[PDB]
């Protein structure tokens, strides 16, 4: 299957990204409290509902939540400030909260069965989204091994998201905190807080800049 592209929201963005969040990928955003990746994961599961010439996929979104940061009212407001139906966006979101590490792993296989189902759909999902990633494994491996047996759990939790990216032709986005490891992630998005309320996006391995608005982002 050919690639997919999902628009950000923001043009400078979605230029720095060459032109939107792929499919048959995992997008990693990371920063500090604060810079805005949240806010991203919420326009993206706005943005990738609109139909292709408007920069969307026409597709569905599951959604996997460790810190209780979904706000359906925001993805309802988004919604409707883009002119679309607030209640038929949030519809189209599958949404479970992750409880710890290995729950979240779980969550991923069980993902696979709503994919399937949906594939043959108008609306199948196009986008999987992680918030936060590495929260729960930040918290549950801590010490001396933990370096290793972290990294090699999220290795595979990563493993099993390419797959469902590359064999279902979704776009996987996540989120990391981040106040040397190494990182599996396709394509890794540093986001920060600039002057005027803005934020800067740099490429890892020029700069974006847009603003959080009732639009979710934009320029």
């Amino acid at each position: 299957a050919t690639i997919g592209r999902i628009s950000t929201g923001s043009k400078s963005l979605d230029k720095l990204l060459g032109g939107g969040i792929e499919t048959q990928a995992i997008t990693e955003v990371f920063g500090e409290f604060g810079s805005g990746k949240t806010q991203l994961a919420h326009t993206l599961a706005v943005m990738v509902q609109l139909p292709p010439e408007e920069g969307g996929l026409n597709g569905s979104v599951m959604w996997i939540d460790t810190e209780n940061t979904f706000r359906p009212e925001r993805i309802r407001e988004i919604a409707q400030n883009r002119g679309l139906d607030p209640d038929e966006v949030l519809k189209h979101i599958a949404y479970a909260r992750a409880f710890n590490s290995n729950h979240q792993m779980l969550l991923v296989q069980q993902a696979e069965d709503m994919i399937k189902e949906l594939l043959n759909t108008d609306r199948p999902v196009k986008l999987l989204i992680v918030d936060s990633l590495t929260s729960h494994f930040r918290s549950e491996y801590i010490g001396r091994g933990a370096l290793a047996e972290r990294q090699q759990k999220l290795a595979k939790h990563l493993a099993d998201l390419h797959r469902l990216a590359n064999l279902y032709d979704i776009a996987v986005f996540v989120t990391n905190q981040v106040q040397i490891l190494a990182h599996s992630a396709t394509l890794r998005v540093y986001l920060r807080k600039g002057k005027g309320g803005k934020r800067i996006a740099r490429l890892i391995d020029g700069e974006a800049v847009f603003s959080i608005t009732e639009k979710g982002i934009e320029d």
